[PDB]
């Protein structure tokens, strides 16, 4: 996250690090059993942790849980990115609590102009590389499609929105990729992609799950 401010711990409890020996994605926790990530962070041997603050220190509260089964959207395009999205089931169930809380799927669309709080321990520098111990916050609204489709022609799906600010200086970036996008308690977006982070005139681009309800109940229901 760039531009962004330091949560606070436990602060996002359904925020999860997806983990291979170091942090590579984020995802949130949809219920005891299930996250959801990016279709981009898919990888074998996924550990998914829990109740993270300082992703390098063990201080309590931590969940580690290796993940059963990764689903990855039959449709998802590598090059376009158009169906970013990616549904984990945990080996356990998680325990849950205070610090570790399912976050609820949107009823519906969130609008132009609605703030929605994103996280991640991805990158906080713009031009260079920093990758942060705790978890990063930043809250951003929804840019109109309009203004989305001027940024990136051509590329914009309808599975997709852009939410950020195109003076630049605060924007998600690489790390965060799989995290949340919440806007009134709801999940509405997923990281996805962006022209490097925090440029002006180039805000992140985010999956919009509120198009994918209905395929992650069904999916959910049949595994
Ligand atoms: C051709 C086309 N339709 N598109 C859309 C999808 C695709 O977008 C992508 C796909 C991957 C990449 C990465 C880097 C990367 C990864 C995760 C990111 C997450 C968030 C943001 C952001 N600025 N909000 C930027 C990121 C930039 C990389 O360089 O490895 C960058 C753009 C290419 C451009
Ligand atoms: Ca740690």
């Amino acid at each position: 996250i760039v531009g962004g401010y330091t949560c606070g711990a436990n602060t996002v409890p359904y925020q999860v690090s997806l983990n291979s020996g170091y942090h590579f994605c984020g995802g949130s926790l949809i219920n005891s059993q299930w996250v959801v990530s990016a279709a981009h962070c898919y990888k074998s041997g996924i550990q998914v942790r829990l109740g993270e603050d300082n992703i390098n220190v063990v201080e309590g509260n931590e969940q580690f849980i290796s993940a059963s089964k990764s689903i990855v959207h039959p449709s998802y395009n590598s090059n376009t990115l158009n169906n970013d999205i990616m549904l984990i089931k945990l080996k356990s169930a998680a325990s849950l609590n205070s610090r570790v809380a399912s976050i609820s799927l949107p009823t519906s669309c969130a609008s132009a102009g609605t703030q929605c709080l994103i996280s991640g321990w991805g990158n906080t520098k713009s031009s260079g590389t920093s990758y942060p111990d705790v978890l990063k916050c930043l809250k951003a609204p929804i840019l109109s499609d309009s203004s989305c489709k001027s940024a990136y022609p051509g590329q914009i799906t309808s599975n997709m929105f852009c939410a950020g600010y195109l003076e630049g200086g605060k924007d998600s970036c690489q790390g965060d990729s799989g995290g949340p996008v919440v806007c009134s308690g709801k999940l509405q977006g997923i990281v996805s992609w962006g022209s490097g982070c925090a440029q002006k005139n180039k805000p992140g681009v985010y999956t919009k799950v509120c198009n994918y309800v209905s395929w992650i109940k069904q999916t959910i229901a049949s595994n």
